[PDB]
């Protein structure tokens, strides 16, 4: 569960893309597990341009915000799921902290703004699709 609403944009995991979101797409990133789509109503978040290390990321299974170290945005080996066969995720950043499937979409933020949404999880580890470097979500 989780969206990032920037201007007329909608980011969301890929994987858990809807119907409308397929009708008004914009991009998708099928290695990125990311997808953009249309919206009328205009959003309010700030993205980062930054390259933090440190953020908060919100996690639905505890309620609760926490804050992570994170890696740089890279190329990390994904398991075989439901929804994709085993394979390297591009522009993933990894950290230790609690994940379960429901809470892939909460956002990683820092003092600039989002920065990103949990995308991958297990092992006591979080993964984190990066937005930073989508320059076109501010024009
Ligand atoms: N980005 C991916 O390929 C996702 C697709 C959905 C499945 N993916 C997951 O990591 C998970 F949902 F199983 C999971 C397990 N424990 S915490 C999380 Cl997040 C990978
Ligand atoms: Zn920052």
């Amino acid at each position: 569960s989780g969206a990032i609403y920037v201007g007329n944009y909608r980011v969301v995991n890929r994987h858990l893309a809807t119907h409308n979101d397929w009708a008004n797409l914009v991009w998708e990133d099928s290695s990125r597990d990311l997808l953009v789509s249309s919206t009328t109503a205009q959003g309010c978040d700030t993205i980062a341009r930054c390259d933090c290390q440190t953020g908060v990321y919100y996690c639905s299974s505890r309620r609760k915000h926490y804050p992570v170290s994170f890696s740089k945005p890279s190329l990390i080996f994904v398991e075989a799921s439901e929804y994709y066969p085993a394979r390297y995720q591009s522009h993933l950043m990894l950290a230790v902290g609690h994940s379960e499937p429901g809470d892939c979409g909460g956002i990683l933020r820092c003092q600039h703004g989002v920065v990103g949404i949990v995308s991958t999880g297990g092992n006591g580890l979080v993964g984190f699709a990066d937005v930073r470097d989508l320059l076109w979500l501010d024009e």
